[PDB]
């Protein structure tokens, strides 16, 4: 009667410096605005099923989640996947305004935390494989806990 | 003046459901009971630093943690990475009602909603590698948003 909607904008964003698993799966919770980022070495169904795992478990079941029409979202595969949450999934095109503007909004955010905590410690080009997790947690924390 | 104090309790438990990484890093926040967990090879002080790089994305940064003498915890290596945080310790030993019995708690808690989860999709003994992730992070979500 008062408090908001839980719904998230999802999408995967390319980050080269987190290589070889350098597709990052962003979900922005459109209502407090809080950022979920995993690291993934491929853009799959399955790639996005445990991203989800993951920010469901970090946020709490949304009602329903914004993604564009890539096939990791609409494939028989990830519909299932959704419905087994029962999760309502509602589609749309990149970038598209309705649905995946504030996403990618934090994908930059993201993309520069990432670069300016990784020149901070050295790092101009590829973070190294084993120092990777842990600056990715750094920089989710710093866009959340800002 | 009147909202709570912001003091984890931390430990590893063993796990052979999840088998090859069966070490389970788990920390309590003694405020709002609310748990991570993550999955480890082996208990090093990196396993320590990488688990405590999680549940700080997850929950906040803490004032202080709580743990074990274990190795991983008073490692210099430890030492310095919290201290690099700005993160207090204190130690004492195994179980210690002190710091220590929340967390203990929280292991059987856990463990048992890994073997209630995990034989009800049918894995009697252990489970499947590929399934590990997801099914650790559908526990986590149940012990916490319960």
């Amino acid at each position: 009667g008062l408090g908001p909607l839980q719904i998230w904008q999802t999408n995967f964003t390319l980050e080269p410096r987190m290589a070889p698993r350098s597709w990052l799966a962003v979900t922005v919770d459109t209502a407090s605005s809080a950022i979920v980022v995993t690291q993934h070495g491929r853009v799959t169904s399955v790639a996005a099923q445990h991203h989800w795992a993951t920010a469901i478990a970090v946020l709490g079941r949304p009602k329903a989640i914004k993604t564009d029409n890539g096939s990791c979202f609409t494939s028989k595969s990830t519909r299932e996947w959704l419905a087994r949450w029962g999760i309502a999934h509602t589609t749309g095109i990149p970038g598209n305004s309705q649905g995946q503007a504030m996403v990618e909004r934090a994908n930059r955010l993201l993309k520069d935390k990432i670069r300016v905590l990784a020149e901070g410690d050295g790092f101009m080009k590829r973070i190294p494989t084993s120092k990777q997790g842990e600056l990715l947690a750094k920089a989710m924390y710093a866009l959340n806990h800002f």
